[PDB]
């Protein structure tokens, strides 16, 4: 009967997204804040820590959270800085679609006080936002080292939004700094070309075949996921969504493939790996229906009866 | 047949007001842009000069602005700060009801090579938010100062917004260093008592009798407007009404006595002041009917058959 605490961590943010014509949504959103409830909808067991503004919307996204059974017990208000506030842009996709209106918001003076006791056993799932200005990167990374040292596992994801950071020459080497420590990553197929200065997937996977990842899954949008395990890749592929709002989608992609190696007997067993990157297809078309990253995350009735 | 070019200057922002459920109405706002536009709807000549974010806001309030038959030659693109952006909550009114998401925004960085030439007989309006921080508080001082020196006349509503100060101990002294300058100053009775740590209105003019200013109007909210000329006092009053929104209301009332004082042959006429303090009114009755600053700022037509 197994399941293990999953810790999420970064920038919780408030998504306008177009309504009306001239009306904003007003919908929770921030992608670790998106993965903890998609891990929460599935009867995972996530915890998120990190600071919020402390302000309506970090009250708003607090409540949210724990309205998500996620626990909230080490989510702090920062006293000065405001929340996360991102416009959407539904014309464009993934990174292109966001303006950030808050640089740096409350989540980039993320202290090292702000972390908890991590145990053996346990997850913690990271995005590059987390490392784009200080103190935020020098915790992040701090909080990661911790984990891996404990005897937990790590995730992460690039999941990049550029105008987020001071210094943008700095995203390549930050990013792949993380990557070289994770037991689990997972980029979209542009990231991963992007992020190693290559063209084609094979030989982006070949610029990290030194750091040894246990498990590297690649997105391809339309044709599923790749799954590169040491010595052997496989495409998995599952049903197709024409898409009502793709926003999050790879933030519930990244939920079903956590919520189910984090219950698992041994995660780096390759049925379970194929399982999980299965759950993760579904998850990440079903999360598509509806407006906001959160708004259609599948309960595990939802899901079954979308794989079968 | 005269019409003086009246200069508004601060903060462009876009106002997040409640609607749907958890919609928002995306309005256009910002103090000095609600009087801009507030003078050309009377057919006014306003010009507005500062700085906002290079982004879809600011590019919104830009193409708004224009739109509206206001000059904005003067408005500038900060390459690196974003636009100003407040969530409105209906439960409260004035300076309570607002929460400042970017602080501090572009118009905070209102440069010196962003004031243009000013000629005798033009007006300058100003609000405490250019105040707020350097280099715009400065900047905003500097170009006060020029307006009086070429011999046009200076415009100053408190229009207080705290937050919005990095240091909120400099509020009280650095507003009224301002008052100092201006040939006309408008507060509201709350704003009147706090700066001048008085109880009541008399003993609040009390504290500004030696600075001679040649007009202070003071609003009463339901009274109508107190008017204070050298040696002389008396309520102008008008109809009521039942607000739907009383955001930007303020700056309907400053919109409507700019526009008289800005076309008339004598600002110091007593029947001249009398007369603009009326317009004031009713435009700051009319501009209460819809949600948005700017909403409901009414033409001449509209203003006459309601003051009739
Ligand atoms: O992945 C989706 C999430 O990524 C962000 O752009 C930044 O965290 C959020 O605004 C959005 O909800
Ligand atoms: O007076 C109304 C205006 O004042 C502000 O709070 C700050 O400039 C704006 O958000 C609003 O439109
Ligand atoms: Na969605
Ligand atoms: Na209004």
């Amino acid at each position: 009967d197994s399941m293990s605490r999953v810790w999420l961590t970064g920038d919780a943010v408030v998504d306008l997204i177009p309504d009306g014509q001239q009306h904003y949504l007003k919908c929770p959103g921030g992608a670790p804040a998106n993965v903890a409830v998609a891990i929460a909808r599935l009867s995972g067991r996530s915890a998120f820590f990190g600071r919020v503004g402390n302000d309506p919307f970090g009250r708003f996204m607090q409540q949210t959270l724990t309205d998500e059974q996620v626990d909230c017990q080490h989510l702090h208000f920062d006293p000065v800085h405001r929340t996360s506030t991102v416009v959407v842009d539904l014309d464009e996709h993934g990174e292109r679609s966001f303006t950030f209106m808050v640089k740096p918001s409350a989540d980039q003076f993320l202290q090292l006080s702000d972390i908890p006791s991590f145990q053996k056993g346990e997850w913690l799932h990271v995005c590059s936002i987390a490392l784009a200005n200080q103190p935020s990167r020098s915790s992040t990374f701090a909080a990661i080292a911790q984990m891996k040292e404990v005897g937990g596992y790590v995730s992460f994801d690039p999941n990049l939004r550029e105008e987020v950071w001071s210094e943008p020459q700095e995203l390549q080497a930050t990013v792949m700094r993380a990557v070289g420590l994770a037991d689990v990553v997972k980029f979209s197929e542009e990231e991963l070309q992007f992020l190693t200065g290559t063209q084609s997937i094979e030989e982006g996977l070949q610029a990290i075949a030194d750091f040894q990842i246990p498990l590297v899954v690649v997105t391809l949008g339309a044709k599923g996921a790749l799954v590169a395990t040491p010595n052997s890749q496989q495409i998995v592929s599952g049903k197709a969504v024409k898409p009502i709002d793709t926003t999050g989608a790879g933030d519930a992609f990244v939920g079903g493939l956590l919520y189910r190696l984090s219950v698992a007997q041994d995660w780096h067993n390759q049925a379970t790996i194929l399982d999980a990157v299965k759950w993760a297809n579904g998850c990440g078309a079903l999360a598509t229906t509806q407006k906001g990253a959160m708004t259609a995350l599948p309960n595990q009735a939802a899901l079954y009866a979308f794989l079968e």
